């Protein structure tokens, strides 16, 4: 019975690797006054009105020393503040419960995560978003927590023990999931409510778990009801992160989303994986009809992931086109040095301090934008899905 | 509900991508496989002399045998395949691995914990005993069984266009209950190495490991759910094979539950930062209740032992410390040699080659790096394989 010998040393190593790291436990981004000029409908006067105003007021701007004379270092939410003060409303204003987004596809390695936590940081962060003031969760139900892993930093989180599929099971009050099951990212805003390996176990016993924390709760709608429908009006925008596994974890992500997305790969035959994918689809959805709740689930949006300039990559994109015709996104997400190397170090191409960057300072750039682009493409085509 | 109509058409497209591809396939020939040594550096192998290797040569043509031979400036010069120099050591007397272990031995590198080279290791461990410089006189038989539906041990051990549109699948395989002669004609499926074998996996047994318990009902009446993959599939091959590895996701499924119940031996990889080496001991010290679990529910599972072994170790600070915590942790069953991270491994990666099979003449990187890599596969395979040695005879 030696596996119960070393899983004996292996319990106790635990403790003591816990102590370590509970014993080791920041957004770069600031903003000159004179480069407001360059956003939506602010320019040199009125910001310097705004800023005057706010200040008689008694409000204080964040400033850093310039050399001789210290300078204004406008953070995201001063700028933020300014667009409030000058009367323009925010996308609250206009939406009154969190829209749920599920960017899903069966084939693993696709880009699932890095669009979901890209999208977040740069919907936030975009340039001409930052009118919109948006809050942002992103739940994480890959055991896996590579989503946790980009959004949170290393030395915060160490272990985490309250996860998004413990909140599921526990069904506890929307005071505590913010209180206790949510943690903040490093850009302000963007939140997450994280995963661990021990939601391995619970994915596996599912069935057996739900009879006895939540006895004749229907199985595929727990998420939705035990965790998102009590967050409706803290967010604007909720999206959803699983592991490629068909189980629990990816039935509720579906029956609780308003919008899906699905990253597809280039190269022939991991666009033909997730083709099986597309072609499953309402299959699925069916499946979790039947045994017990409906999906509100609208459109699947499809976009080209990982990009190539490659005669393979163009001729798929065509098909693709072919495919999800008007439902296929005008952008897509390019494969670019800048994702690839803020992947290694788990650190969205928002996130990147310029400055620590191991690499070209353009590849960062080129990342930025990027992510940037299709932040602000996926905006728009759903403020066209909600505006009519 | 236009997403009918995006199906219908990606359904659509997928009959005519599945055409395209398999048109484009490109049959596999054993002798193609890149490694061949001079005639003079088989002396420098065990048992080997260059005498007797003189004397096996020129016995073995006298029969009719012949070896390939290549120009080489003002010669032409023998250019020895691994199956060539099983066949010398065959000539000269020297049996075989089989022919003192009559049963396939099952090996399954398992971990939770994702990425930590479960899949890299045990492809790896595949190529490189078969094809380790100092095992060739083991003449070995190899198999491994993909049951991740992401397929990366597929794709790993054949070439692109090798394989096409995968659709006999092990999952498939393991609901079907067919025959070991139709398992070895239409299951399984040459790798780019001659002597090692994959049962594909597919996008599509994603399907069957979330439907299961209602599938094995249907196609499968009163067969243990547990038991599966040993009995319809590994135990019909016991004779064809020396080595049979299981490679699966990371998933807490019947697939990994099947794999535990068929594997005579564990490895597990273990990752060296600190929460990702947390992550992996949270899945050491549950072991014993999964293994509980599945006898409870049925089959009893036959684990000898669960070997440890560093994976992906770099020569830092940190991970020398996991390093030591780990040798506390297994004691007498870590592993002596461990996996580093290296670019050969990394490089290879990318394009889905093992570093055995790699073509030098074809890596885009340092050949340095290439070579060390495949020195370091090699070195951890000979150190599984010494350590399988051992206990199996002991
Ligand atoms: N656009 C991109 N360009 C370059 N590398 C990318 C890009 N998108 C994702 N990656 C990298 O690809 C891998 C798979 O992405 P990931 O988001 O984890 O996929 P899923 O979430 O599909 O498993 C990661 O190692 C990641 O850093
Ligand atoms: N924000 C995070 N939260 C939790 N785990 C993380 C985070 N960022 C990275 N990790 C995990 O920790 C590891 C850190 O890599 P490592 O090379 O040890 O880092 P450093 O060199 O930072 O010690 C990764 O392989 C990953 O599994
Ligand atoms: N020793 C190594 N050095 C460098 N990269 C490695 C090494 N072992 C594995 N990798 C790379 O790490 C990733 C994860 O390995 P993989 O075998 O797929 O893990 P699992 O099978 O753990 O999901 C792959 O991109 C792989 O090429
Ligand atoms: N042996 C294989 N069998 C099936 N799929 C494979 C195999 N080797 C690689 N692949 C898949 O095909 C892709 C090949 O990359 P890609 O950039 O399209 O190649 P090329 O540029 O070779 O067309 C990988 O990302 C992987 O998903
Ligand atoms: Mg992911
Ligand atoms: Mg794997």
């Amino acid at each position: 019975s030696q596996l119960h010998k070393v899983a004996q040393r292996a319990n106790r190593m635990l403790n003591v690797l816990t102590e370590q790291v509970q014993l080791q436990k920041e957004f770069y981004q600031v903003y000159a006054k004179a480069a407001l000029a360059k956003l939506p409908l602010l320019t040199r006067a009125n910001v310097d009105y705004a800023v005057s105003e706010m200040e008689e007021k008694g409000y204080v701007f964040d400033k850093r020393p310039a050399g001789s004379s210290m300078k204004y270092a406008m953070s995201i939410q001063n700028i933020i503040d300014i667009y409030e003060h000058r009367g323009v409303p925010k996308y609250r204003d206009r939406y009154s419960e969190a829209y749920v987004i599920f960017i899903s596809n069966l084939k693993g390695g696709v880009s699932k995560t890095v669009s979901t936590v890209s999208l977040a940081h740069a919907m936030r962060a975009h340039p001409h978003l930052l009118m919109e003031d948006l809050r942002i969760l992103v739940i994480d139900l890959d055991p896996q927590s590579s989503a946790t892993m980009f959004l949170s930093h290393k030395h915060s989180i160490g272990i985490v023990n309250a996860t998004s599929a413990q909140a599921m099971l526990q069904n506890v009050s929307r005071e505590e999931l913010l209180e206790e099951f949510i943690v903040p990212s490093v850009v302000p805003g963007v939140d997450v409510m994280p995963a661990s390996i021990d939601d391995a176990f619970i994915a596996s016993d599912w069935r057996e778990l739900c009879n006895e924390h939540l006895p004749g709760q229907n199985i595929h709608a727990v998420l939705k009801e035990n965790v998102i429908d009590k967050l409706k009006s803290d967010y604007d925008f909720i999206l959803v992160d699983s592991g490629p596994h068909l189980d629990a974890f990816l039935k509720n992500a579906l029956a609780s989303a308003n919008i899906l997305f699905t990253p597809l790969p280039p190269a022939t035959v991991d666009f033909h994986s997730s083709l099986k994918y597309v072609a499953r689809l309402p299959e699925l959805v069916k499946l979790i009809s039947d045994e017990g709740c409906e999906c509100q689930l609208a459109t699947n949006i499809g976009f080209m992931s990982k990009l190539s300039n490659k005669a393979d990559h163009k001729y798929c994109h065509s098909l693709a086109k072919e495919v999800f015709g008007g439902d296929m996104l005008d952008v897509f997400l390019p494969r670019l040095d800048g994702f690839e190397r803020c992947g290694e170090s788990f650190d969205t191409v928002i996130s990147a301090n310029p400055a620590t960057y191991v690499g070209s300072a353009d590849a960062l750039k080129n990342a930025r934008i990027a992510a940037e682009d299709f932040a602000k493409a996926v905006f728009d085509r759903i403020e066209f899905i909600r505006s009519n």
